[PDB]
């Protein structure tokens, strides 16, 4: 029974609005209704794995599997096996996978976060699932961000307390938050931004939702401005929205946007708005594709719509050799010429490199750079040929090329990271002087860049 190269992964985002389920939700897991759907032929396909994220869920743990798992035995006639199921407060993370996964699927993880303080905690916030798929790190979170059209920059706020504090994936991966330690990371949920335009265009918005006449709207959904001025999920990835809002429907129609102002809303206008999303950030030169990205149009039950996601997912198998893993390959190696970082920041501390990746033994400590001013008025850290020649566990091609190296900038005085990015080995040659480059975050956030030549020697 060969290992896959690849999988597919169903991501699910519904707030219930504190409200039970419809008793048929197969439309949902089937990616039918409005937007990139999934061809018919595919319906009894199932897909690896699926990740049911909820908000506002009044179900138990035990209510909501029994009809997630016989959703799935209907749709399929496959009895899934639960991976990990984690709740905050009406906040939920539901992880499914094939029977055939269950040997395959190890190290799960649950943690979630808390947003806000004293009056703003206490019911927004994210849960989260990570585990390996043989040699691939998934990572999932499911977050509810603080709801109302004059709150995006809370919602970023949220956004990054999340990606700081949710303490998935490999604890040796010290430096890096969430978005650097899995392969492949998927954020969704009820993210909360709305279509920006005046209240008096309400009649307006709804008239172009019912022609289909995205466009206008989308200009000035919060999520997708934010995210072009580099405010929040910067360097994830969105499939194009071609689906009506999701937010906010009368119950038990999908005719009628519900958007005036009432006192159950606080007097707040809810003007139709894409609050249920899915976005994605995979490592560099990782196969991943959005096969799916719409809403459901028979579940009625909420004043929001069930959105889904599908994605082709590259995976690699779990590698052993005569050599690694338990010791070094002498016949592969990673060097590092000619690098330099350049930094945004003012502070004036040597600089040293970490190396971590799981195709070393452990992490690699470089010496310190050299600290020069770039002329337009940057922090420039040079290394030279002096970064330490790394030496990777396994030689072979077929898993070196696949693998990456995540790279923390450090300060010599705090050892605390002040930029993190990854580089991935899938080179257009070996034993050739390639240029490399990622750019550095620190919190999620732009704090300079990373570039060199690398030069992969492998046993080919
Ligand atoms: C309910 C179970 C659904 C299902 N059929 C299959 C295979 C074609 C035999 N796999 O799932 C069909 N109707």
């Amino acid at each position: 029974q060969p290992e896959p190269d690849m999988i597919t992964i169903f991501i699910g985002t519904w707030n219930m609005g504190n409200a039970p389920p419809p008793k048929k939700i197969t439309s949902w897991f089937l990616s039918k209704g409005q937007g990139k759907t999934r061809d018919d032929s595919a319906d009894y396909i199932p897909h690896d794995i699926y990740v049911i994220g909820t908000q506002e869920d009044p179900l138990s743990e035990k209510e909501w599997l029994e009809i997630l798992k016989h959703s799935l035995q209907e749709i399929t006639s496959v009895t899934f096996k639960t991976v990990a199921i984690h709740t905050l407060w009406n906040i939920r993370i539901v992880v499914l996978a094939k029977p055939e996964h269950e040997n395959r699927i190890s190290h799960i993880c649950t943690d979630n976060v808390k947003t806000g303080i004293a009056n703003t905690l206490g019911n927004k916030g994210a849960v989260g699932v990570s585990f390996m798929f043989n040699g691939t790190s998934l990572g999932f979170v499911n977050s509810h961000l603080t709801s109302g059209s004059e709150k995006k920059l809370r919602r970023n706020q949220n956004y990054m307390n999340i990606l700081r504090f949710l303490a998935l994936g490999d604890k040796k991966l010290s430096p890096f938050n969430i978005t650097h330690r899995f392969t492949h990371l998927f954020w969704f949920g009820d993210l909360n931004y709305r279509v920006d335009l005046p209240t008096w265009e309400a009649e307006t918005i709804i008239q172009k939702i019912k022609q289909q006449q995205y466009a206008d709207l989308l200009s000035h959904d919060q999520l997708l401005t934010e995210r072009r001025e580099q405010k929040v999920f910067l360097h994830f990835e969105e499939e194009e929205i071609t689906f009506a809002p999701t937010y906010r429907f009368e119950r038990l129609t999908r005719d009628k946007y519900a958007y005036t102002k009432q006192k159950a809303t606080g007097m707040k206008y809810n003007l139709p708005s894409w609050c249920d999303r899915v976005l994605w950030k995979s490592y560099p030169l990782v196969h991943v594709v959005c096969q799916s990205y719409g809403s459901t149009s028979d579940i009625m039950t909420s004043d929001h719509s069930p959105v889904f996601a599908t994605f082709e997912a590259g995976v690699t198998s779990q590698f052993v050799s005569k050599n690694g893993p338990g010791t070094v390959d002498s016949q592969g190696q990673i060097e590092f010429l000619r690098c330099y970082a350049t930094l945004k920041t003012k502070s004036q501390t040597k600089f040293y490199l970490e190396f971590h990746s799981s195709c070393l033994e452990s992490f690699v400590k470089s010496q310190e750079g050299e600290n020069e001013e770039g002329s337009e008025g940057e922090l420039v850290v040079k290394f030279g040929e002096t970064l330490p020649k790394l030496k990777p566990i396994i030689s072979d091609p077929e898993y070196l090329l696949d693998q990456h190296i995540l790279i923390s900038i450090k300060s010599s005085d705090s050892d605390e990271s002040y930029g993190e990015g990854c580089i991935a080995l899938r080179l257009e040659a070996t034993e050739t002087q390639l240029p490399i480059y990622t750019p550095l975050t620190h919190h999620g956030e732009l704090t300079g860049h990373f570039q060199g030549e690398i030069k992969l020697q492998t046993s080919q």
